[PDB]
This record gives C-alpha cells, sequence and structure tokens, in this order.
C-alpha cells in the first residue's frame, strides 16, 4: 500500500473526518475499526483524540487498501496517518475503537489492529474498563 497527500478540512467523529484528497474535498471513513456514536459512552472521547491526532498534524495521508476505495455512501475507505502515525491503530490502542468492519480484500492491517487491540484490553483502557 502507498501513503498519498491529503489535507484537513474538518474533524467530524472518532473514525470519519473531512479532507481534500487529489483537491476535493472528501468525507473519510477510517478503515478497520468503530468508535462509539458522540451520543454514546466514549464516544466524545473517540472524537476529541481523532480531533486532536489529525488537526495537530503538520501533515496528513491517505492509504487506500487493495478494494474497495468508497463505500456505499461515498465515503472514503482509508488508513489515514498524522505525521507517519496511523489513527487507526492509535484509536485502537487507546480503546477507543473496537477492530470492526473487517471485509475481506480489504484488510492489510487486520493483525497490526488486533494486536493493538489486545493491549488495549489487557490494559482495561476505556471500552475495555
Ligand atoms: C468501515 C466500513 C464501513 N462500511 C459501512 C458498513 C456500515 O453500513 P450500515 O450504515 O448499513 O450499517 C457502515 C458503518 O459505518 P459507521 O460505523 O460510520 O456507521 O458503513 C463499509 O461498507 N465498509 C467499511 O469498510
Ligand atoms: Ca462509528
Amino acid at each position: 500500500l502507498h501513503k498519498e497527500p491529503a489535507t484537513l478540512i474538518k474533524a467530524i467523529d472518532g473514525d470519519t473526518t473531512k479532507a481534500m484528497y487529489k483537491g476535493q474535498p472528501m468525507t473519510f471513513r477510517l478503515l478497520l475499526v468503530d468508535t462509539p456514536e458522540f451520543n454514546e459512552k466514549y464516544g466524545p472521547e473517540a472524537s476529541a483524540f481523532t480531533k486532536k491526532m489529525v488537526e495537530n498534524a503538520k501533515k496528513i495521508e491517505v492509504e487506500f487498501d487493495k478494494g474497495q476505495r468508497t463505500d456505499k455512501y461515498g465515503r472514503g475507505l482509508a488508513y489515514i496517518y498524522a505525521d507517519g502515525k496511523m489513527t487507526n491503530e492509535a484509536l485502537v490502542r487507546q480503546g477507543l475503537a473496537k477492530v470492526a468492519y473487517v471485509y475481506k480484500g480489504n484488510n492489510t492491517h487486520e493483525q497490526l489492529l488486533r494486536k493493538a487491540e489486545a493491549q488495549a484490553k489487557k490494559e482495561k483502557l476505556n471500552i475495555w474498563s
């Protein structure tokens, strides 16, 4: 897989963000994770975590997997990197997202993220507390 440029347009919630990609505005949904909705427990904390990560970065990058690049809603499906650090993994490692929506053919980083989840759950963090 390859990292490609994007620029933050606006934070949305723990697993979605609006970014400009190839010069067009898109809503991205993070691959392989599920954060709580803003109205659910840890929802606001997941939103805040992603917002800080993406806003504070000097650069963001999007990395598509081998399969579908957009979902049925027209959202981009990607791994999003903030100054080289993967937001999808960082959410899972903090217990602010579960590994989820693991579809065959768009699951390159599955095991990386499952390892992060096992660590979060061993540490009883957030959703696992
Ligand atoms: C993460 C991801 C979500 N989706 C779809 C499945 C879910 O459909 P439904 O809307 O019918 O439940 C929805 C979950 O997104 P949200 O967690 O953002 O609600 O997005 C994909 O199709 N591909 C994906 O990789
Ligand atoms: Ca969600």
